[PDB]
């Protein structure tokens, strides 16, 4: 089998992006975050708590005639922003793109943090990374990929995210179209439950390429790409007028800069990231500060190649018994 759904932005700066997903029979059909750096399928429900349901689309398990619920389980996760949710779980037929699972944990939220409320757009999360960090107890559940990989023509799903744009989210097989030149594939770890890679190095705008080793996870479910202090501190060193804010939270710049690229290595090959995805626009409606996409990781604990460094390439995560990486040009 396979599936291919398209992704679309959420707004205008490309904070994070909405694939419809159809859970549940007859179909309800919620727009979800799919989130390669977690590895919950949660949803705004009939169970949310009604001051913290803003515009969501709801899934009501009691209109489903193949809704059970888990009984017993319940899940809470907090994410790398402080955002969290919690609640109890169904098992649901799931569809993306005309992939269906059978059985899927459907994480019912009873109660949402304020950042999820203030967000209308998304109706929930589809975690993508390994079912090790699933927070169903006390029976851990698999994620939506690792139910379906029974049935994939190949083990994979790929992410090919646009920038201001839609894209696409494709299981079971490789879009030879989507991309050009080669794909580079790269080591993974699963130590920690990501997809978890090294870097080779780095360059920024047209300067001499750094080789240097830079750990990290591709989380399409992060909006910036967090780099060592180091790193950072190169690139923005390249912009007439860019700092470091206390207050902002991060690296702004002047608005009527033009930004460099920055490149980023896949072994030998070489990602580049054009300076106009590392605009994030006024830091508030009006200002002649915009805030940087790329920024530290210090205090964060990692690095994350966000959703700006991999809406530059076509990324294949790949989940055969060894997983890998892989990433091209397009
Ligand atoms: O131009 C603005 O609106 C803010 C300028 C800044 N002052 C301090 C941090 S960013
Ligand atoms: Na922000």
């Amino acid at each position: 089998s396979t599936g291919s759904a398209t992704t679309t932005p959420i707004d205008s700066l490309d904070d994070a992006y909405i694939t419809p997903v159809q859970i549940g029979t007859p179909a309800q059909t919620l727009n979800l975050d799919f989130d390669t750096g977690s590895s919950d399928l949660w949803v705004f429900s009939s169970e949310t708590t009604a001051s913290e349901v803003d515009g969501q689309t709801i899934y009501t398990p009691s209109k489903s005639t193949t809704a059970k619920l888990l009984s017993g389980a319940t899940w809470s996760i907090s994410y790398g922003d402080g955002s969290s949710s919690s609640g109890d779980v169904y098992t649901d037929t799931v569809s993306v793109g005309g992939l269906t699972v059978t059985g899927q944990a459907v994480e019912s939220a009873k109660k949402v943090s304020s950042s999820f409320t203030e967000d209308s757009t998304i109706d929930g999360l589809l975690g993508l990374a390994f079912s090790t960090l699933n927070t169903v107890s006390p029976t851990q559940q698999k994620t939506f990929f690792d139910n379906a990989k029974a049935s994939l023509d190949s083990p994979v799903f790929t992410a090919d995210l646009g920038y201001h744009a839609p894209g696409t989210y494709n299981f079971g097989f490789i879009d030879t179209t989507a991309y050009t030149g080669s794909i580079t594939y790269t080591a993974v770890s699963t130590k920690q439950g990501f997809w978890e890679w090294t870097s080779t190095g780095y360059a920024v705008g047209s300067g001499t390429f750094k080789s240097t080793s830079i750990d990290g996870i591709a989380d399409t479910g992060t909006t910036l790409l967090y780099l060592p202090a180091t790193v950072v501190s190169a690139y923005w060193a390249q912009v007439s007028g860019a700092k470091s804010s206390s207050s902002v939270g991060g690296y702004v710049f002047p608005c009527s800069a033009t930004l460099p690229s920055f490149t980023f290595g896949v072994g030998s090959a070489r990602i580049v990231i054009p300076g106009d995805y590392i605009d994030f626009g006024p830091i508030s409606t009006g200002s002649s500060s915009c805030f940087g996409g790329i920024q530290s990781s210090a205090g964060i604990g990692i690095n994350i190649f966000g959703d700006v460094a991999l809406k530059a390439a076509f990324v294949v995560f790949n989940g055969a018994t060894t997983p890998t990486l892989g990433f091209a040009s397009k």
